[PDB]
């Protein structure tokens, strides 16, 4: 089984992650099979729109795989790491893309929607960047995203608490497009998707590429953020604390953090 | 007749796009009422605010004028192509501005809200960015704009899908200050105005260049935004679908 | 007394404010507390968080003391108002807003991380009504901090908002009621110091792009506004602001 499908409606791809199993987390076999389909997708003068979904009824995406993570596996796309988190974070392509949140998008899962477009989100789908709370950051851009996104404050909050957001305050906060009853994100981001794809296909993609300010394929404002987030993550990585996030999960405790 | 008219209310301009039979559409003879009108405002130290509103009570601004750009017409100032659409998109003076929108503020009537620095709506306003309905886009500083005004999420929606907002959402958000009762925009833009006027004028006028980075009258965090509308907007009027899109009337895009 | 205490409480450093006779005016003694306080959690790793909030349940900062000689802290002066606006620290910071916060005080919470507020609290930067500006980091961080339009108004009519208003925005996280807003700040505190220090404290430096402990893009908001001062601070008109105050009258403005 790949880590995603990708399928055609009409003029828009529908690509969803494939591991229900593991509440959707993202490994390098989701990579693959987001990142080949994100790019399918932009070579496809056909695809005029993108919808990111999870499979099942449970998770859009659960974060990072923390499993993969401690067995030392890379979790992007193996030819491609420059596209960052599933293949898709750093990934800009001209088509908009929908994530249609159809529950749990916590850590990578919220990353995931603040990279996209638009989003959509099942009214029982829980967002947040819960990283801090096992020693890891948000590094698949929540770090710089969220504050472009939120409110500062808000944002703040959020980045440095890790406690959840309900998709209602979401919506509220103007960090999401749209609340629909369990059970119905898919439908709801195609209808979006139908509102976007009726309009002139090369307006629509320069209008994108300017809002984001891209320049030959690049999203020439994220990249000091990108930068940032490496050069934090390797001193990061040689931390006593680094040892401690996984060391206490494995143990059945809490943590005890000794900030070296 | 004059593409705007301007006059004083005390130490308040009154600029008033005059193309009411158009819907108050910007074309160049309304950019060069609204830049000359702005920059005798600029220079002339009783001017405390300017107020921008449009004539009669259904439209404040429909757009660009559509039968203009099917004529391949210039639509800005002849003599001020740096000002931008209007003569006022671009166009950044030292005093305060605050966009009256008594009524139709669509596209192009966006984009002179967005570069206005206060707002106050009549409650029948609509605004939005529908250029991408029509083969076209908001080249007049609503692509890079209405991000940095709006939630992110919230101006890309509006951005392309092109549907339009109400006037009650638009202040639900905080992209405009405030709705007010039908017919009165003006009188509330007016008091608005003498809430600022009422401060001193040097303070509020350097406030306003901080806010916005100012340095020399050029608001330096615009320009990457301006050069990637200009040069997308370039390939854009070559193809089929900018010619398609107007002379319409349900639309065939080819993307191409 | 010292200008202002440091104490701990678990892991969190309190910082009080410590001159309620004055409203809590900020003079040199308070800059030097403030700073040292702020310095001493930087690098102590037990600190995972610091409040920072006023003597009593009146003030939580009345501003610059009115009774002027330096404010800043002697040996730091590139720190700013109150030690505290230009300190960038790796340590989450909360304000603890416990009572009137118009102009400094708001400084001050736009400076820090998070902010807990009195619902008697008001916010807003009234120093264009005297003839200068909010020269503590307010013109730029106002415009960063709310929605653009939002942010304009509160500029450029030197008009407070509610707490409940900033909270509605998104300007500060929490709004409590007199008495126990310090409670209130340490239980947001808590749920900081709780997670990994070394990923919430990188967080925050990604978050504001900080490179060596300077916010980089704070230097240009920095800039603009002590070019701006220097002309205000020449002018007529920031004479007469305070001279019609004082003279129980309203100021007669020149724009000179």
């Amino acid at each position: 089984a790949p880590g995603a499908l990708a399928e055609r409606r009409g003029n828009v791809m529908v690509i969803t992650i494939n591991r229900p199993e593991a509440r959707n987390a993202v490994n390098a076999a989701v990579s693959i099979g987001v990142g080949d389909a994100l790019e399918e997708a932009q070579h496809d003068p056909e695809v005029r729109a993108v919808v990111l979904t999870g499979a099942g009824d449970k998770s859009f995406c659960a974060g990072a795989d923390l499993k993969a993570i401690a067995r030392r596996e890379n979790l992007y796309h193996p030819d491609h790491p420059e596209w960052g988190f599933a293949g898709y974070v750093r990934h800009f392509i001209d088509k908009p893309t929908i994530a249609a949140v159809n529950g749990t998008a916590l850590g990578g899962g919220t990353e995931l929607a603040l990279a996209s477009d638009l989003v959509v989100a099942d009214e029982r789908a829980q967002f947040g960047l819960p990283e801090v709370k096992r020693g890891l950051i948000a590094a698949a851009g929540g770090v710089f995203r969220i504050a472009e996104q939120l409110p500062r404050k808000v944002a703040m909050r959020l980045l440095l608490t890790g406690e959840p957001l309900s998709a209602a305050a979401a919506r509220d906060w103007g960090l999401i497009n749209e609340v629909v009853e369990a059970g119905s994100v898919l439908d709801a981001a195609l209808a979006l998707a139908s509102a976007i794809t009726v309009n002139a296909p090369l307006s629509v993609q320069a209008s994108k590429r300017i809002a984001y300010g891209v320049d030959d394929g690049v999203v020439v404002g994220d990249e000091p953020g990108w930068d940032r987030t490496m050069r934090e993550m390797r001193a990061l990585l040689k931390s006593e604390d680094a040892k401690e996030g996984p060391r206490a999960f494995a143990e059945k405790r809490e943590p005890v953090w000794q900030a070296r």
